[PDB]
This record gives structure tokens, sequence and C-alpha cells, in this order.
């Protein structure tokens, strides 16, 4: 049988899924760790028993027990990203989309996905990988990881809630792809981990990460890079926010272990009810448990393992979308709404930006307002809105890419790097969002190519050439056909810095993403806020 | 007799000039103090004793002892700076030009001198005032003042040499003009004063000095504001650098009654030639001995009588040149030269910036950078030297006079501003220069009327509306003629900060004049310094 699959940890039976008026084997739901509950919680996981007899592998597995967006009930724009499974701790499984006739050695992508890591699902509708692995031939694998502080409370030194165990729920996930998928038709050699957002940032950890690097081929990171301000902490920091979260949930604080215990008893929601609560400033984009620099996933700091060389040596493909922080000033900085243009006022403009760089005093503060204001026109509702947009994505998306991928590329094996900027014309989001942080998942996912979608024919034909991108990308390590007629993505080098627009115009090449704004964010605020 | 005037300090003897195939009467080096030689040396002017007799005024003055510009020996374009009479201690004297048959009681316009405080005469051919009084009708009057040590050496505490008495010398030639400019067809009460660069400063000077404000009706500063970095110093510095003058002449620095005594027995050309070795900076635009904040002739500092409104509230008409900097890179600032393009690179870049803002540490070095600094095409050399051009005009002349206009409109009663962008057809200096500091004073001055100067029709007629305006504009408060069709020039006010230019083309009103730069050097850099 084709749906039957016997691998190490045990057989397993899928099921044959239509697609596109074809039809490809799907494996949804294969554990990969031990159920990490009880008095598990916190911890590093555990490989998966290999188990007797066949696995039911034919329907999507729990997601992992997370914060729900509720702030537009009803609304599709915003619930296409909350859970559409019931929530378990249960919940360290993965999915294989297959073709059929089952291949004997292809190419393999795994996604990870996004959500700032307190939230994600593995089977949102805008991740199923059966347009892609079906269009492109590849095996598409989409695997998960603990969120929140499921999957990231940090008590650095003790061994039950070390930290980091959400990123190794993705490392084991990664071995088992490496172990196993050469029995459903993939090549273990040519395994390509791409993710959005969080899932960018996971990207980018793995190649830094000693542990993880020999798990995979090469990278694809979207609008996520692990130098981001929002994607981890300082020990000392995670250790504060864990201490905090017990304070919430009036737990014995005296030592590590009282208090593990004591969040150990405490039901899923009862935790994500406080999570929001230790977060140490008044922020937007900032999330309460996110990866720790530990000394062992990491072991020195970001900055320095970027600029050593201490990171795997590879081929990646990466980029952003034009507008990436529309999301978060919408759902928490003052003026803007669903439902109105969201016309900024020059005190609203002001708010925003000590929402959105926390950390800076008020002389950084002032350098940033005077970065994105037009002093010719300071009280022009739409410029002060987008200047805010700028200022949300440049600084915590944009400028700590194009950090990354230039110091990447001094040691990497090959850069491409993209802008994506198109609209889709069926967003259901406003206008004034722009090209909204993960709307270009649903290209690289190949919805478009369905009719019932809408969807217009040019966002078809931008969705399959992005999807055979990324795909000759993840089999030979550049996206471009050898020998095609088509226009060429160039290579980003470390003297030309070039890179393409995604859109449905014809290609255009362009140099030095966003440079301006990113000297500012990348050299001169830091250097500011450093000495004064 | 037509050329003699009975004065309250004795009678003068003028001369008939010819002026654009007419003629006018000319009183030239007329005496308005005591010669302040010898041990007057460094004090404050006194009144010119009355004489008997008749005094000879055919021929112009002596100029002051000032350091002579050698950079370019034979070359116009700077020797037209140069004194073009012997030089002498004895240099206070005053020039009038009086329209022919002699007015009764006319408009009154009393020119200052500019020169970095070091430098200046009322004697040069580009300062002719028979053009302008005889075009508009008007009692012309040119005053000097002592310049460099002799004018500014600042013992502060000190009555021998207590610093400001150059200013003394403009305020003793006012009180001379409100005393006898009636004889002459003036009218004492709607008296003028104007001034280009430091005379542009002085104006305002005096119009923040309560021992001045009586002296004169209403202003007209040139590319000179009193606010500027280079047009004052603290009591200590002025203290400093007159030390560091005797400590260059070998002078017992014991007292500062040594110290002056010593420095009153020297030569004025030994003074003059190590009048440079004072300044504490390496660095371009400052210069050593100039007006001191001595809570005397400016009871409190600047920026607080400015705030306070503590000074003469009356109409002003002030403007600045397209490229003030440009001049003084050419001297001081490595890459740029007469003969050639003065293409800049990023190292003399970064040079001329330090040169530029000597004060800044290595943040607000890195602030300035960064301002000015295209980092799309970071080494465009044409960038590069346009950068520095504006760095040295912004910092030290247009954004200081946009800090002063603001200010001093919330109080006065009056204000209209320009921007002067016509480059004159036949400058001698390089093209890279632009619209140079001082090449609007021969159109202020009506130089383009006479043909043998070359000069285009249109530059004759941008001469004559510039004459025009600056005259109407003594005579009514208003540079616009009431009723009139041509286009009018708009009042400045605190709520639309309208301007204009000034060139051969149609009028066109602009608002906030450079707004963007001059926050960052009026508000952003200068915080950013006292933090850090
Ligand atoms: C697998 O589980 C689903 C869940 O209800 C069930 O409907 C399906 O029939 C099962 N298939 C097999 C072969 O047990
Ligand atoms: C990648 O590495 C190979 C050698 O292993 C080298 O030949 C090739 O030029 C490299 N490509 C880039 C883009 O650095
Ligand atoms: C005034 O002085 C000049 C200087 O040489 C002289 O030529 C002229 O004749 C003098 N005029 C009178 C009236 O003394
Ligand atoms: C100037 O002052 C007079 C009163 O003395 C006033 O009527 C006039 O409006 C003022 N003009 C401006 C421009 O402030």
């Amino acid at each position: 049988s084709e749906l039957l699959v016997n691998t190490k940890s045990g057989k397993v039976m899928g099921t044959r899924v239509p697609v596109l008026s074809s039809h490809i084997s799907a494996f949804l739901g294969i554990p990969f760790a031990e159920p990490p509950v009880g008095n598990m919680r916190f911890r590093r996981p555990e490989p998966k028993k290999p188990w007797s007899g066949v696995w039911n592998a034919s329907t999507y597995p729990n997601n992992c027990q997370q914060y729900v967006d509720e702030q537009f009930p009803g609304f599709s724009g915003s619930e296409m990203w909350n859970p559409n499974r019931e929530m378990s701790e249960d919940c360290l499984y993965l999915n294989i989309w297959v073709p059929s006739p089952r291949p004997k050695s292809t190419t393999v992508m795994v996604w990870i996905y996004g959500g700032g890591f307190y939230s994600g699902s593995s089977t949102l509708d805008v991740y199923n990988g059966k347009y892609l692995a079906y269009t492109e031939e590849v095996v598409l694998v989409s695997l998960s990881y603990r969120v929140g502080a499921f999957g990231f409370l940090a008590l650095h030194g003790s061994q039950e809630a070390p930290g980091n165990v959400g990123l190794l729920d993705q490392r084991m996930a990664l071995q088992w792809v490496h172990d196993n998928i050469q029995f459903f038709g993939g090549d273990p050699k040519t395994v390509t981990i791409f993710g959005e957002s969080a899932g960018g940032a996971s990207v980018g950890m793995h190649i830094l990460s000693p542990g993880s690097r020999d798990l995979f081929r090469r990278a694809i990171l979207q609008s996520g890079s692990p130098n981001c301000p929002w994607a981890s902490v300082s020990v000392a920091e995670g250790r504060r926010r864990a201490v905090e979260l017990g304070r919430n949930l009036n737990c014995n604080l005296n030592s590590d272990e009282e208090l593990i215990h004591c969040l150990r008893e405490k039901k899923p929601q009862e935790l994500i009810d406080v999570e929001w609560n230790v977060l140490p400033f008044d922020s937007i984009f900032r999330f309460s448990f996110v990866p720790v620099i530990d000394g062992e996933f990491f072991p020195t700091s970001l900055e320095s393992m970027l600029n050593s060389g201490n990171f795997k040596k590879t081929q990646i493909l990466l980029g952003v979308n034009k507008d990436e922080g529309s999301f978060f000033l919408l759902y928490g900085a003052p003026g803007f709404s669903k439902d109105s243009e969201s016309k900024i006022s020059r005190e609203d403009f002001m708010s925003g930006v000590k929402l959105s760089v926390p950390h800076a005093n008020d002389l950084g503060l002032d350098a940033v307002t005077l970065q994105y204001t037009d002093w010719m026109d300071d009280n022009n509702g739409i410029k002060n809105r987008d200047g805010l947009d700028d200022i949300v994505g440049d600084h915590n998306v944009i400028c700590p890419l194009m950090h990354f991928v230039n110091k990447y590329t001094k040691f990497g094996n090959g850069t491409y790097l993209y802008f994506f900027n198109h609209r889709a014309s069926n967003l259901v989001w406003p206008e004034w969002m722009g090209v909204i942080h993960g709307y270009e998942i649903e290209f690289v996912f190949g919805l478009p190519l369905v009719k019932e979608l809408n969807y217009t024919a040019e966002e078809e034909a931008l969705s399959r050439r992005i999807m055979h991108y990324w795909a000759t990308f993840a089999k030979t390590g550049n996206p471009n056909e050898p020998h095609s007629q088509e226009s060429k993505w160039p290579l980003f080098t470390t003297k030309e810095q070039k890179f393409i627009d995604l859109n449905t115009e014809p290609m255009k090449v362009h140099q030095r993403l966003r440079v301006q704004m990113c000297v500012f964010w990348n050299q001169f605020l830091p250097k500011l806020l450093n000495a004064t």
C-alpha cells in the first residue's frame, strides 16, 4: 500500500487527499516526542517510544495550548491564525504530504510556523502543504512545537525548566525527519527548513545552534531573523518573567523547585490567562516567553556568533513584506482601528513611538521621531500612520533581517533576498494595513491556485512562480532554473547587495534594501542608547 | 553749498560724485570717535572731540587693522574683500551718500560690514552706496568698527579690555547718526541698520542690547544672526583666548594689567600674526576674537533674551543665500580646492564633519554624518561635496537664523524672510561653490546697474527689485509697495512661516525654510550633546 509506511518508530497509515483534481498522500499527526504533560511540562522533549501496530495518520493532531485571539470574533482575517483543532499539551506531532506515486529520494521542505513564540498551529488552512507538495513534487513536512510558557519558560540553572524547550521540540522533529523521511520518499540529505515570523527566527536559530546544524541542508526565512528584538531574552530577564508568572498565580517563590512545582499543578489556561502580565514595559511587538540566550542552545551572544562565523554555512533565501508593522499597531497602538483609515494625530504618533521602542530613553525616542517625521507636513494623518507602520516594521523585522543577511553573507555559500509587496486582491483587512505580515504565506503554499478562493489569474501566476522559486532553491540552492529564459533572481553579495521585488509585475532588481533606515536602527540608535 | 554740512561735531565738506550719468553728494571719512590708539587700544571708544574749521570729507578713510587674505594672490574673488585703503588703528570713520538736491527728512540706511569680526572694510567697491542712495533716494551711511583683537579682546572684569568694544564702535556711529543725520537731510526717526554676516549678527546684537535699541527704527540681517555659533563666546573662553594671545607674544601673564600692558606695546601686525593660534579646536567657521556674553552689552544669555522677549520689538527683514558653507570648506577643509570640482571622498567627508562641528563628541559626529549621508550612494563625490556645503551652511548660518526668526516673530511687529539663490553670471569662483556667502551684497548695492560690470539684463532687474524691497522696507516697515500690481512678498508668521526666493524667476512663496535640517541643528543635536 501507498498509504502504509514503515518507520523506525513504527508503521503509519496515511490518507489519500484530493488536490487540484488529482490526489496525493498525507500522513497527518505523526508523533515525534513523548507527550510533554504532567511532570514533563517545561522539560526538554523526549523521543517518542516506538509503537506496535499501525498509527492512524489520517487526521490532523491537536494544537499546542496557546493564547487565542478573540479581538475580532467571527472575522476570518484574525481567526485564520487561531487554532482550528482542540488544544492540548499533547501536541508534538508532524504532518507529511507525499507526491503520488511515492517518490524515491526527492527534495524535502520542513515548515516551521510563526506566531511570536506564543501561538501557532501546523494545521491552519493556510499551511495546507498539499498544493506545494503536488505542484513542485516535493515531500512537504510541517512540524509543531510548544509555545508560550509551555515552550519557553526559562529558569536557567534548573533542569526542570531550562528554557528553549520549544526550540528543542523543533530540533527533535528535524531529527525524526533526518532519521525517517527516506521511508516516505524523501532525501534526508536535501532538507530545507523554512518558516515565517517566529518560524523564520527559529530557522535562523537552528543555523546558529551547533546542536541543530547537521539536521538540514539549507534554509528559508520569511519576515523573521534570529537577532530580532522580540525573539530572545537574556537568562536574567527570562528568570524575572518566570518568577513574575508565579507571582501572578500565587506561587511559592522560595526556590526554582517550589516555583516549577506550583506552575505544573496549574491548568494550561491558568498560565495563559496571566501570560501577558509579565512583560517589563508597556510595549507592542514584545512577547512574554521566547528563546533565551542560555550558553547551551546558543553558546554565546547572537551578535558574536554572527560576527565570528559561528554558524552553519549553506545557502539561504529570505525576505520581508512591505508593511510588517501594521499588525501590531492595530492591536496595541492608540488611534488605530480595524474599520477606519486610522489617520494618526501628532500625539498618537508620539505614543506609538514609545510603545515601539520601549527600551529607549527620551533622547532615543527623539532620535526615532526625528528620523520618521516629515517636518514640512507633521500633522498629515496618513504620513503619521505610515510612519509608525515603518517604525514598527523596520525596528522589529526588516532591519534585524538586513543585519542578519549582511553578517551571514560574509561566511555563507549563497544568499537570495526578496521584498514581497503585492497586496492580495481578496484581503479582508483594511487597506491602510498594506502588505501585511504573513500574507505572503498563502502564495508560498499555493492557495491562489484554488479558484474558489477568489484570487486573480495574476495572483495564481505569482503563487506558482514563488512556489517554484522556493522549491527550486530547496532542491539546488538556487531559486532560478538553469538555462531558463525567465528573468533571473540575482545573488545577494556583500558588495552589491541586490534583491528582487515579489509581485505581479515584471521582476525588478534593487540594491540596499531600506539601508537608510537600517543604518539608523542597526548602527546609530544602538550607539546612542549605549552612550546615554 | 550743497557739499558743506554743519554738524554738532563741526563742519564737513563733501564731494560731488557721478553715478549712472547723474551725480550725488558723498561725505567720506567722517570721524565719529577718538582714535583708539596707544593706551586706548582695547578700550571702549570715546566720542570724537568737536573740531574747528572744515573737515575734508572728500576721500575714503583708513581701514582698521586686520588679517589680510593672501590665499589667492591677484584673484579678484578674494581680494575684493581685502582692505583697499592703508590699514590703521585710526580707523573709526563713517561715510554718507546723500541724494542731490539735499533731501529734507528722508529714510536713512546704515550699513554694517561683515567679515567674521576679524576683518571688514567700509570702503570696498562692493559697498559703494552711491547707486542705492541715488536709485532709492535715501541717505546711505556705512560705518566702521574695530575687528580682531583690537575690537574684541575680552578680559572681563577689567576696564582696560572689557570686550565688545567693536560693537560699542558701531553703537557710537549709530549715536552720531541719531544726533547729526538731520543736517544731511536724513530722518533720525527712520533709520534702518542692515548688515551681512558678522554685520547681520551685529544688527541682531543691537536689537538685543538695551544700550543700542533706541538708536534705530528697524533692521535687516543678511546671512547673519546674533545666536550664530561663531558670533559669540563666553567670558571664560574670551579670557582664555586673550591669555593664550599673550602667551603667543611672550607676555607677562601674572595679571590682567600686565597682559594688557604687554599687548599694547605690540605693533598691530604682531597681534594679527598670531591671532589664529588661540582657537580651542581644529575647526572651520570659527574666529578668535568675537563678541562676549558679558552681562553688560548682553544682560543675560542670548537664548534667554530671545525666549523672554528681552529685545527691541520692530519690523525685520532677513534671509540667507543657498550655499553659505562653500566658502569656508574651500579655505579649510581637505579635498576642496579652487580650480577643481572638489569631489569629496567618503573619508574627506568625515574629516570635514569633524572640522564643522568641533564641539561635538563622537556620537554627535555620527548623528550629523547620518543626517547628511545618502546611504544608497555614499561614495558619490558630488553628494559628499554638497552634503558638507549644507552641513556648514545649516549649522553656522541658516539654522541659527531660522531659530532667531522664529523666536523674534513671537514678539516682533513684522517679519519678512528671503532665500537668495541666484548665482551671478559673472562669478569668478568655481561653480561648485554655488550661491556664495556675500554674493547677494552686489545686488543689494546695485552693482548690476553698471554695464561695465557685465551683468545680464535680468540681473539688473533683480538688483533694482531687491534695492526697492530693502529701501521700501526701510521707509515703511514693509518691502511691498501699497496698491502695486507686482507679486507680493508675504509676512512671515509664527503659524505659516512663509518666505520668498530671490532670483531672476517669477516670485515663489514657500514655507518652513530648511525645517527638516534645522530641527536637527536647533533641537535634536543640542539635546544629544547635553545628555552625552
Ligand atoms: C482514523 O481516525 C479517524 C478519527 O475519527 C476515523 O474516522 C478513521 O476511520 C480512522 N481510520 C482507521 C483506519 O482507523
Ligand atoms: C559555495 O562553495 C563552493 C565550494 O564548496 C564554491 O565553489 C562556490 O563558489 C561557493 N558559492 C558561493 C556563492 O559562495
Ligand atoms: C582733500 O584731501 C585730498 C587728499 O589728497 C585732496 O586731494 C583734496 O584736494 C582735499 N580737498 C580740500 C578741499 O582740501
Ligand atoms: C504692529 O503694531 C501695531 C500696534 O502698534 C499693530 O496695530 C500691528 O498689527 C502690528 N503688526 C504686526 C505685524 O504685528
